[PDB]
């Protein structure tokens, strides 16, 4: 049911036009202070996670009546790829729909193994400098 595989493809070839199945796997907000909520996801192919991705406010809604929460199942209907000043690439989420509740799939889908760090195939990249989970937690 997820979209094996749909996280590198975003992430390797570019693909921007795609509609992928993803789980939900965290999310938090991007700050704490007296400020509108801005949440960054950890999402999953089932293969693969990325904790680059940034919801579109005008989709808060989904979070603040927990429609979009840990272990749901979502499709993306439309993002875009942004790169900051440091060149990391963040998706920016601006339509989904949720297939499935967190309390529907009950549990984490697969072995899903952080984009940056290993393959598709559940392995871990060679790491000489250790420094590949910069960007996980």
């Amino acid at each position: 049911q997820l979209s094996e595989g749909a996280i590198a493809a975003i992430m390797q070839k570019g693909d921007t036009n795609i509609k992928p199945i993803l789980q939900v796997i965290n999310i938090r907000p991007i700050t704490t202070g007296n400020s509108p909520p801005r949440y960054r996801l950890l999402m999953s192919d089932g293969l693969n996670t990325l904790s680059s991705f940034m919801l579109a406010t005008q989709l808060n809604p989904l979070v603040e009546e927990e429609q979009l929460s840990s272990n749901c199942v979502c499709q993306i209907h439309r993002f875009i790829v942004n790169t900051l000043k440091d060149g990391r690439r963040v998706v920016i989420l601006m339509e989904l729909e949720v297939l499935k509740s967190a309390e529907a799939v009950g549990v984490k889908i697969g072995n899903p193994v952080p984009y940056n760090e290993g393959t598709s195939s559940g392995s871990y990249d060679i790491d000489n400098f250790d420094i590949d989970d910069f960007d996980d937690d």
